[PDB]
């Protein structure tokens, strides 16, 4: 599974190590996935770029996910709910995090030199 | 309903905020969404960065929409109309836009808390 | 067909114009789009940005890929394959490149002034 983790520069770059590994713990907990299979890209913006609502505040962070399809409604209700409960202190309230995942079949995905449902 | 603006940083950069008040402009209009929830990311591409098919210019521009599944094909074609209708102001022709659409159901998304479907 | 294109900068800044015409030929020979149809974007990425699994190298490379539905599995497969192939020479190994596919349907595309359906 893949990650992608967008936020200001200003705001996502101190907390960048933290905010890792607590995302990751949210994918071992709540998908099974083990540890070391850690995927996360990170895109620091610039405010130029940055386009929120203003409902929100300058820490609005977005996160987005790509997986296999075939895991239930419930296990990944579960991995939404860990992700805002978990980054609460690091200062990313729920108003401030916005969460999409993204599904598609096993042999839509190449890893390791063969397709995934190989 | 999340959207990513890709084009050269040489002629997206002088002309982004008009064009993310012209691109929420559409997004109201063949979508009902409110100004207030504007989203949108800006990713301003170097050359090298960037190959696009040969018989387009410097201008050509992406845009992805990230939004819930459940609107309908008639709405969406609204929306591309009014997108390409609009840019060309800003010196964007049909030629040099591309839209993608990606959808995903409701309890896919996490914001405000909650899971979409909530 | 769009590409988007991930990795260290490090490692993709000398390689990506060859990278470029080697995704380039897979796209044609697996999916028979013209060569002149190429629709890439490279993201070189810095070392605290990238957070790859540790069974993998600097060269970790990612290629995600968004086109219409209606390709087949057997289509789709040897286009991963060819891609692993391919990249060997620019020194990337099958443990260091992933590959994603996404799909949709033509309604919801927009190029060359219409919805993907009307051309």
């Amino acid at each position: 599974p893949q990650l992608k983790i967008y936020g200001l520069r200003e705001f996502l770059d101190p907390i960048k190590q933290e905010l890792s590994d607590i995302i990751n713990s949210c994918m071992t907990d709540a998908l099974q996935y083990p540890p070391e299979k850690r995927n996360q890209r990170f895109f620091p913006l610039e405010r130029s770029d940055f386009f929120y609502p203003p409902d929100r505040t300058e820490r609005y962070t977005i996160i987005e996910l790509s997986m296999f399809e075939g895991r239930s409604v419930a296990a990944k209700k579960q991995l939404i709910r860990l992700l805002f409960e978990r980054v609460q202190p690091l200062g990313i309230s729920a108003q401030d995090l916005e969460i999409t995942i993204f599904e598609t079949p096993k042999h839509n995905w190449g890893f390791r030199g063969l397709p995934g449902d190989e």
